[PDB]
């Protein structure tokens, strides 16, 4: 054994000692019971960044602790290959977004692989292949033959200057991000997955994931946002009907989730498209101006409820068919046609936005729930406003005294009887869009016929390939300007036809993949039955928090559209989900021409006991230290992992990120960490290079530990206090720096233990063998070597280390009490029930 640590000269044995023995290539063996250990999968961007290496440790960490165990693990990569940065990058670049794409792949496996993840290889994908996105082109066939896929008009933001579409996040002050010229709203077909048809089995469901963060499903159920509210009809007074039809000039319907409120409405809200905003602004050039606002927003849906409320009075009245009062019609920016009626009624005494508005326009605000004695104050918003577990209803007729369920039927009743309204079940989920004006995508599979109409493309056909012969220029979407693809023949009558020459949205992509993992050489279905039935559900999830909404529904809706296809028997793709935080690192800049900043990159910078100014390293000129904030292109702040790896191996890599926060924390770029992390390693070596010198390895301790002395007791006492302390960190808590602090305690133990004599070897032996073990999920090339030095058996045979439950009972006390012959530890305890005989007897004379 070579006296100091060097992992360049021992991560690569352990790779092929792991390799050769394909213990990461699993196969569908009834032997052994599964354990599929899933993190996302990768964009190939370029490189590794330091994100990637935090959650492929994690997952790592989670496989190789099962694999110990004894479970068949599946730990599988793949290439999240479609997007937006190859076709960014091809025209920086001038070369084609697949050859880019293959590149960063190659790159990156290989980054992957000199971390020593233990992945089945086998199972790769990469989903810009036709091998595998023809799948997914089938799948939509499937769905749309069946309606779940429809196509329809909808409204997109157009750049005309980088002719092309943006979202809404890419839209600033009515302004292309980019370009900066003003966007334009068009009208176009688009197709369309109808995910609010399983909106209540995507919500309902959420309730059987007892293995998921609470607030992920908060969040996903807030996102589909169910509502049991009802529909309330105000009719049109007869003054306010000009240049309104049909059942517009009868009544204006809204959609409230606050019935039990509806004797304290004070004015109705409608949508700038709401047939009573164009019916009053036809004459109002205020309100047309104000239309035509709203129109042209483009708010994203993260920041809807901060925008600015604001809105006109249109000089238009409705009555209340509850109290009978004329309430005058407002349009409000917040109100989005296409959401339930486009109209709502508005109680600012119990809703805090309309509370704001109309403390804004000084419209009234009437109370009609009560909560105790409180005080109503109609100046000043109280949370108590808008109780309604808690609350009674007032000024509210002859539904005073109700709470709010019987006051919600008792409306219900009369509205019904009326014939005003009657309660209804409404979602905030709209429809998945999936066209995108994009190249480098899955192609739709689609041909337009003008005599069949749009026809899917029969099965036998598919894939549609997507040409990977293509530089797009930034002048259209290039799929539109290639006849050499689009111009085709129609699968149902040989005629003419064009192929639909949008793309998908690539969430769909990661919507399925984790299925694909299971057989993804399957060249006759998604996957196959066997592989299906074997796997099952992912049983352990691993990504980043920002995936928890859309990623995560789309994955669940598209498991539940594959199960009903009869490709899988699971409901939920993902048993238990752990989310990572963010990495975060100091920001340097040196400042401008123009009072700006240049922002420098911290390996390109070198600090001057206590640290003063920073200064780059080229030239040793000095440079600003600034905020720390997530790594970023942005801000020049992001730290290579192939650096990290070049400078201190693998482990050292994989020791620092598990060590430095927990996996839902941030984790903050130290460089005194990571030499910690080093030192550490070194340590461990020491310890066990040491411990050989002096002997030679021994059988471990095992068994009676009666005749042990009391040192040698307590060091194994610690020893499997720390097995079990680390077990419930890896299998329960899934926090790992605490795991590593035990071992170092373990470690701290035993070299304070004389372990020099025949007994103390065996225990020491039984120690390192456990510690090795114990840390081989967090750092397994040094372990691995290390288990080899210490003993000849396959490490991941020995498995893992087993609590020994004998080794974690104290040393009993048994002893009589005689005060006068009848019934300095021993003494303190019988005085708590002087003469003591040794062991057996005490005396209190007294
Ligand atoms: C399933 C599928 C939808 C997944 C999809 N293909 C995807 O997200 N792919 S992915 O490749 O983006 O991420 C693959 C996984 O691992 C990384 C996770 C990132 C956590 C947050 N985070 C980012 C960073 C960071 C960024 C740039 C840096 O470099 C710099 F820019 F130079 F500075 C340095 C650090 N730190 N922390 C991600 O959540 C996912 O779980
Ligand atoms: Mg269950
Ligand atoms: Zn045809």
């Amino acid at each position: 054994m070579q006296e100091h640590y060097q992992p360049a000269a021992i991560e690569p044995a352990a790779q092929k000692k792991w390799d050769d023995a394909r213990i990461s290539n699993v196969s569908e063996d009834a032997s052994k019971p599964k354990y599929y250990c899933l993190s996302m999968f990768p964009y190939p961007s370029g490189k590794l960044h330091m994100g990637h290496v935090r959650n492929y440790t994690i997952g790592d960490v989670l496989s190789r602790f099962k694999l110990l165990n004894g479970f068949n693990v599946m730990q599988p990569m793949g290439w999240d290959a479609f997007g937006m940065p190859a076709e960014n990058a091809a025209m920086k670049n001038n070369v084609a977004p697949a050859a880019w794409t293959y590149d960063n792949i190659e790159y990156m496996k290989t980054q992957l692989k000199s971390l020593g993840f233990a992945v089945d290889w086998e199972r790769e994908v990469a989903t810009c292949k036709p091998e595998y996105y023809r799948w997914e082109q089938w799948l939509f066939t499937k769905l749309f033959e069946k309606g779940i896929v429809y196509r329809k008009n909808g409204t997109v933001n157009w750049d005309p200057v980088d002719q092309t579409v943006l979202a809404n996040e890419q839209v600033i002050d009515g302004r292309g991000w980019r370009s900066g010229a003003l966007i334009e709203k068009r009208e176009i077909p688009m197709y369309y997955f109808k995910i609010t048809d399983y909106a209540e089995e995507l919500l309902n469901d959420l309730d059987k994931l007892e293995h998921w963060p609470e607030q992920v499903k908060t969040m996903q159920r807030n996102w589909i946002g169910k509502s049991r509210g009802m529909t309330v009809r105000f009719a049109v007074s007869d003054d306010s009907k000009q240049g309104l039809e049909g059942d517009y000039a009868k009544f204006l319907q809204v959609y409230t989730t606050r019935p039990d409120t509806l004797m304290g409405a004070t004015y109705v809200a409608v949508a700038a498209e709401h047939p009573l905003a164009t019916a009053a602004a036809a004459d109002k050039p205020e309100l047309q101006a104000f239309i035509a606002e709203c129109k042209a927003g483009s708010v994203a849906e993260a920041d809807m409820a901060t925008m600015e409320k604001k809105g006109v009075p249109t000089g238009r009245y409705v009555v209340n068919p509850l109290n009978g009062d004329k309430l005058e019609v407002w349009i409000a920016n917040y109100v989005l046609w296409g959401y339930g009626d486009g109209a709502v009624m508005a109680v600012p005494a119990h809703d805090e936005r309309d509370f704001e508005f109309a403390a804004k326009y000084n419209l009234p605000k009437k109370q009609v729930i009560a909560v105790g004695d409180n005080a109503f104050d109609a100046n000043r918003w109280q949370e108590w406003y808008g109780d309604k577990e808690n609350g009674v209803l007032v000024n509210s007729g002859d539904l005073d005294g109700l709470d709010f369920q019987t006051a919600f039927d008792a409306v219900a009743a009369k509205l019904q009887s009326q014939g005003a309204g009657e309660p209804k079940t409404q979602y905030r989920l709209r429809d998945w869009g999936i066209s995108r004006q994009r190249y480098w995508g899955c192609p739709i599979p689609i041909v337009h016929c003008e005599k069949c109409g749009n026809v899917p493309v029969p099965a036998d056909q598919l894939p549609v390939v997507l040409p990977e012969n293509v530089v797009p220029d930034g002048m259209g979407s290039p799929l539109a300007k290639m006849p050499e693809f689009y111009e085709t023949s129609c699968p149902c009558c040989g005629g003419a036809a064009k192929r639909e020459t949008d793309t998908m949205d690539t969430f769909i992509e990661s919507s399925w993949y984790f299925f694909r993992y299971m057989s993804p050489k399957f060249s006759d279905g998604m996957v196959s039955a066997e592989s299906a039935k074997y796997w099952g559900a992912v049983d352990q999830y691993i990504g980043g928090i920002e995936h928890a909404i859309l990623h995560l529904l789309y994955a669940r809706f598209f498991t539940k559209l594959m199960r009903d296809e009869g490709l899988v028997n699971v409901d939920e793709p993902f048993e238990r989900l752990l989310t990572q935080g963010m990495v975060v690192c100091e920001t340097y800049y040196r400042e401008n021409d123009k009072g700006g900043k240049d922002w420098i990159n911290p390996a390109d910078v070198e600090l001057t006991g206590r640290p003063v100014s920073a200064v780059l390293k080229a030239d040793g000129l000095p440079v600003v230290i600034s905020g720390t904030e997530k790594m970023s292109k942005s801000k020049n702040n992001g730290v290579d992992p192939q650096e990290l790896i070049n400078a201190y191996g693998a482990d050292t890599a994989r020791l620092f990120m598990m060590f430095a926060a927990p996996p839902e924390q941030s984790l903050e770029w130290s460089d005194s960490g990571v030499e910690g992390a080093h030192r550490f390693l070194r340590r461990l070596w020491r310890t066990v290079y040491e411990y050989l010198k002096q002997g030679g390895a021994v059988k471990a301790f095992a068994g009676n530990q009666d005749g042990l002395s009391k040192e040698l007791k307590d060091l194994r006492h610690k020893l499997h206090s720390t097995t079990a302390k680390v077990s419930d960190d890896y299998g329960r808590r899934q926090q790992f720096n605490t795991a590593i602090a035990a071992v170092m305690e373990l470690l701290n133990q035993y070299d304070k233990t004389d372990t020099g004599s025949e007994q103390g070897r065996a225990v020491a032996q039984e120690v390192l063998e456990a510690a090795v073990r114990l840390l081989w999920p967090i750092v397994p090339h040094i372990c691995e070597t290390l288990w080899s030095e210490l003993n000849g058996a396959k490490l991941w045979e020995a498995g893992w280390p087993t609590v020994d439950e004998a080794a974690l009972v104290k040393s009993e006390i048994e002893v009589m009490v005689q005060v006068n012959g009848k019934l300095a530890d021993l003494e303190a305890a019988a005085l708590a029930n002087i003469i003591v005989v040794p062991g057996r007897l005490v005396n209190i004379v007294v």
